[PDB]
């Protein structure tokens, strides 16, 4: 019966309003707050704003990006949470001038936070089915731990791209909304591209085109090239990749079984490798 | 009127379970959780009165959530056990930090004047509240460091909406305010500074009692403050104020992180990865 209630905070609170991002959800912009003395991020432009708020607020965890407040004003409505220095997954696996290296150790926690992030989700009472899992909502804090965000498409169980959704959910309906075998598919492509720092689909034009190929069972590309022999523990994580974006729903792992075999592969890194990996990208 | 309510834990979904610590508040013990698959801290103990308190505390924790206080991740509620479940916290307490010297020979200053600003970041948000939520029981062994070695403010049993160790305590506590913890706060300031132990040569707590009745602080000189500390003045001002005798004179969280935010500007971010490096 323990219950808390979302801090409600004043517009004229937020100092420093930078603009940050545009996108179909909202504007992004950092701020400090005048009172708290730390640094926010603020998704602003109305149901739709509280939706999202009252679900980072009911999904709180250590993997979830941590709401701080509401702005709910006539003058303005937005969602202020933690400021995530390193902004995106997307960027860290794509800006490679930016980024030259990203060591495995560091690639390897990512993935271990994203599927225990989305499994407490799953084991909440409704479970919460993500639905719209990508690289660019997967964004990381000041020493590189995942924070999963975007509660938009996020359904309790009671436009812009379409490499991490599964086949079946091309025509939905309430099958298909219903589906708790849909964030696993999304997480077999993320675990790919991250593993290769490649585009999904990268030789294709027509993101049209890649739906007719993904529907008669196409998958980004699997071998020496995409995916090198040096990788550590190769062998496993094409196995996890290739379950996670099975054709049949039904033959697509759980994130409990994802996680039992991920822990095996996380203990053979020692911790100095984790802190040496973040370094390395300063 | 977003409400969340706090997970109830079932005491046969923690694997595991091993003895940390025995406090007044109660035992600490590590698990991992069966379905989550993470490592959890429990704070466990039979009376209505210390059910209540147990309850207490987790209403705190879940309604005081912020970025520098300790994440709860929910209850243990049975006939069979009562339990606080929290967040582990990897390396344990500031208390370690500063005086297990052998283990750690070197606490670089960026780090410690990290450490400083989280604390008094998670005390200023804490006095934010509505209404304020005064700690009232801060010591550098409820100062939680996490796996990046950033602060997480533990202990809520003590603290109320407006024993053991006494060197935190203002003289005008003895006999039973908004000035107690900018008090406790200025003495982690010195013992996060020297690495010393406030008072370390006295033999009884009353006579620390008896000095700080008079007037008498931790001593601020050469050997306890080397002159070679980063903003050496502006941090003995801010401990002499924090710690004054006349509560009215202490300064307010706001005034003393407005006071630490110009400190914290000079140091490079990759300086605190380093410090934290050097640790392991
Ligand atoms: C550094 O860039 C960003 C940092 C962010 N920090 C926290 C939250 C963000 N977005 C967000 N998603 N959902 C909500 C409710 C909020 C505030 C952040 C977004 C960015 S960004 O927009 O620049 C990026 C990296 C996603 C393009
Ligand atoms: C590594 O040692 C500890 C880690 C802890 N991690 C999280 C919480 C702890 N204590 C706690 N305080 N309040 C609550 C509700 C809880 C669970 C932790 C305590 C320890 S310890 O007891 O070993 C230490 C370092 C404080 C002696």
């Amino acid at each position: 019966a323990i219950c808390s209630a979302l801090p409600t905070i004043p517009y004229h609170k937020l100092a420093d309003l930078r603009y940050l991002s545009r996108g179909a959800s909202g504007t992004v912009s950092s701020a400090r707050h005048a009172d708290w003395r730390v640094q926010v991020a603020v998704k602003h432009l109305r149901k739709d704003v509280l939706r999202e708020a009252e679900i980072l607020h009911k999904a709180r965890f250590s993997y979830i990006l941590p709401i701080l407040g509401i702005c709910n004003e006539p003058e303005f409505l937005g969602i202020v949470t933690e400021y995530m220095p390193n902004g995106s997954l997307n960027e860290l696996l794509h800006r490679k001038t930016e980024y030259p290296d990203v060591a495995w150790p560091l690639r390897f926690r990512i993935l271990h936070e994203i599927a225990l992030g989305v499994n407490y989700l799953h084991n909440m009472t409704p479970p919460l089915l993500h639905h719209d899992l990508k690289t660019q909502n997967i964004l990381l804090d000041n020493e590189f731990h995942v924070k999963i965000a975007d509660f938009g498409l996020s359904k309790w169980r009671m436009g812009g791209t379409i490499i991490y959704m599964p086949p079946e959910n091309y025509e939905p309906g309430q099958k298909s909304r219903a589906s708790i075998k849909h964030d696993i598919y999304s997480y077999a492509v993320i675990t790919w591209e991250v593993l290769s720092r490649k585009q999904p689909f990268e030789d294709v034009t027509n993101p049209l085109q890649i739906m007719y190929s993904v529907s008669q069972g196409h998958r980004p590309v699997i071998n020496e090239e995409s995916l090198p022999y040096d990788i550590p523990h190769r062998a496993r994580m094409i196995s996890l990749i290739e379950s996670g974006w099975a054709q049949n729903p039904d033959e697509r792992p759980s994130f409990l079984k994802c996680l039992i075999e991920l822990e095996p592969v996380l203990r053979t890194f020692e911790e100095i490798t984790f802190l040496e990996a973040v370094i390395q990208l300063k």
